């Protein structure tokens, strides 16, 4: 008989969810050079930089996402995860294409799903680029063999639609299409829904609460806020409001810790400058969830 | 009817629950504590829910009976939405001038109407006797297990031993233990079980008499609180846990020492609340050395 | 003379959450009555006292310590949490009719210059009051108290207790709680730990109105003492002193009584003291958001 | 007429102190975040009573200035009852383009009605530069101090370098340890010193500078955050207090981003307090190793 994970598993004894994402790939690397770092950035800069970010910010964190590419056999080697900690491993095959590092996303056929449980993961995550004018059945079907692997495997299923201009055309509105894709993507039988910020976290808190009640209207399964494209300064008045729509917590990477990278001392950095960012971020997500 | 251990369980994977299903056996300490008698159903019952309100946030599940509070505590929104809900699914009977001399399973608790009202699991006390057929009491845990698990639910067994119906040789913990060998593999999903000593003394002889019993459990196993002190049961979920316990299932040792004071609320919030709180600290310490 | 200030002792809230492990023959009393061998020696006391300081002032915003067992043992093994403040007694017990606290003196043993080096912030001293004493003695003491303290930069903390009086069987506890406040409440030492009303018992208005009617009579900050207050009632009576003007407490019994006797001092300190000590600071930082 | 440095500081001895007392430094501030010129002075007061309001239960003491919100402050019960009060005592004057060319000492001020108030300190800025009366600075100071002691407040100073008046001969870090060689020994109560090397590059270097530094300083001191990065005022925080500094008083690193965002009051609890609390933390930790 399979025990499969829960929410809870990944979420603060409150049912909130305040998640750390350190996976990303060739864009940690871009950011590395944009920072000054001497180039070519080695792979190794990447992996002791994500495996730090998860020895000092995974105790401030309810789950952490680590990609097999760089960081999650080293982060479970070096025991870098806090046990109060949950792990999520990215089952994303990033490709690149017209000048980015990822213009096309796939389910990643190498990931052994009962190897990274016995690990001590908790959940899979896929990263889901939505354009209009690409097929909605082929990102359904790739959400249902994902669901699939997840589920069969007793781990939990994450989904990240993240929108994208269409390949043919200049008709793009990014507001719409955050809604559009949670219309098609919104009930796709995942666990987790993991979504771009409305308009950015920018602008009056009246008109960010009347979008993010829009999006929550459109998902019917718990969602979390992601913090790519919105200020770590707006971040967590983001998560204010996204919970008030709704919204369970966030699944954070750059606003937690993109401000350290190139600076000296890098440890001290993540302690003194990032780790005060997220624990905030976990104590408006108590706040929020109290109010229920 | 699919369900998961992990319904139960903190984030840690360990077991921090809190009963509030004791019967008669909880008038007889309103009595003790020297509340007016007869005490009425009412006080039972507000005394239950006020429980679960206020100890619910701290605890991974919450163990109710109908009799007295399931459906109070479910109506009043009384369970904290982080806590899930266990159904007792045991009918006491008295005799021998005492409330459980015998156990049966409830036939009035409806397995398909707790899941659908929520609930993640249904309980059983099992009363093991030396002279009493062991085969018997495997048919009662099979049915049960199949009532569960045909309904979604996940399966607690609670062996409590007692003397034989006839005979003076009784070793209570050669019978805890003698009660692991006849049920530690009945594919219940839960075993909760009395601590050996009752917590009391050295630990290395709680640490050797928790690892014999482990060592007769085939399923994941935690600790009630009957019988123990409340000052020694955190020593003892330390023990049972290096032992190889998952946790506790307890109420004695959370929430006893409030009956009969003033401002039960206040009470269960400052006395109670911390109590419950530090066991949980601990199965979290105890599942990280994993 | 830079001079410490009540801040000093305070959590960051301004609440007092304040622990006593200074008491004496009346400790090694306490483990005779819970069955240790005895007679008791002194290293049992001065064992339980210094793991007391190491588990628990860690939770604590200042601690409590007497040099007859436990201040020397407890500054040389580092027990004192970095975040919690050192208070030494500057009381001298003297025994008398069968009890270890018949009389209180001040302490001409304590060198108030040598405790401030090691650290100490503030020294106290228990006041007896009893009706057919002479108060001008007890002023007096106290002034002398005062004078050690201030001169050096210490704080002053006083706990008047009350007593039968020497002849005659009028007692009224509840009136000389009040009678002692009005004597010794605006005697310039800048705090009062106080016994509680009513033994915290009873019904919560009658608790608050005894506990407002003390506040009036005391013109420094107040905390309470847990002598005389069952354990589970001690929460309840620190949130209703606070709502009546108190700021916190100054406790030992409340929290670490329970486990004298016990095996395992130190886990018993750690899970069963802990647990109750964690809670009256967080009940005091409570009261302290609502002013 | 009493005074003590504890009623500035944390109870671990540290200073933990927030400045809001900027003046037309604050207004250019506003305008280069894209604030239209001329900037009011309701903005300025507005942000600085926020600022107090919000940040000051995270600080031992806040530091105002009469221009812009000290009245107001004390009126509206800005300062929370844990945080003491500082009020500024300068007078910035003006000159060649920039707001603060010279200094006196503010004559307006009342030091027994901002006593009265609840005041624990004054602060005064005093320029310095290498071919400038060493005399007048040292008897302004002297004043200064005597203006504090005289009426039962703290003396703070903060000599901040420039370069001469005359000539192109100016390394800053040189001037900050002639005007600590000058200063450094005046009979004020505490020093609020310009971070070395701007808090810039290597550990080490930082450590060796700041230690220089702290040889010439016979009174307890802090750093202010002027000239460092946010993100960096953390580390040089640990470092001056490694060489011997006692924590920090400072403004900008705290609340400097959230000028020009929107929704001000949610800015200053969610970006800027977490930034305050962090150095409150590391103040605590450093004193701890002593
Ligand atoms: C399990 C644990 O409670 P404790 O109070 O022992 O910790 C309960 O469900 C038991 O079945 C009841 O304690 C049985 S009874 O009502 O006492 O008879
Ligand atoms: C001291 C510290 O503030 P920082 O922002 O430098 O950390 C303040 O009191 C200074 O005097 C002001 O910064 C002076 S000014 O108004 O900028 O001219
Ligand atoms: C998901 C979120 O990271 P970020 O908040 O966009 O940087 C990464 O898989
Ligand atoms: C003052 C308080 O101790 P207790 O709470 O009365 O035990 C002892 O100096």
């Amino acid at each position: 008989h399979m025990n499969n994970y829960t929410i809870k598993d990944i979420t603060r004894a409150s049912g909130g969810f305040a998640m750390l994402a350190v996976d990303q790939r060739e864009a940690m690397r871009l950011m590395f050079a944009a920072a000054g770092a001497k180039t070519p950035v080695a792979d190794s800069v990447l992996t002791d930089f994500k495996v730090n970010a998860a020895k000092i910010l995974s105790p401030y964190a309810s789950a952490v996402l680590l990609d097999q590419q760089f960081c999650y056999r080293q982060a479970v080697e070096q025991n870098a995860v806090a046990k109060s900690c949950a792990m999520i491993v990215a089952a994303d095959d990033f490709i690149p294409g017209n000048g980015i590092p990822v213009d096309n996303v796939v389910l990643d056929k190498k990931i052994n799903a009962q190897a990274v449980k016995r690990d001590g993961a908790k959940a899979l995550k896929l990263l889901v680029l939505w354009r209009s004018d690409e097929d909605a059945q082929q990102r359904l079907n790739m959400v249902k063999e994902f669901n699939e692997l997840c589920h069969s495997n007793g781990l939990l299923s994450i989904i990240e639609p993240v929108v994208r201009p269409p390949r043919c055309g200049d008709k793009f509105d990014r507001e719409q299409a955050i809604i559009d894709a949670a219309k098609e993507l919104g009930d796709s039988g995942a666990d987790l829904y993991k979504v771009e910020m409305p308009l950015y976290g920018k602008g009056a808190r009246s008109d960010l609460l009347t979008a993010s009640q829009r999006l929550n209207g459109h998902i019917n399964m718990p969602w979390v806020i992601l913090s790519s494209g919105v200020d770590e300064k707006l971040f967590p008045r983001a998560v204010r409001v996204a919970m008030e729509a709704g919204a369970s917590g966030f699944l954070a990477g750059r606003a937690v810790w993109s401000s350290v990278i190139g600076l000296p001392d890098t440890e001290l950095m993540l302690r003194d400058v990032s780790a005060p960012k997220l624990q905030r971020l976990g104590e408006i997500v108590d706040e929020m969830m109290a109010k229920r």
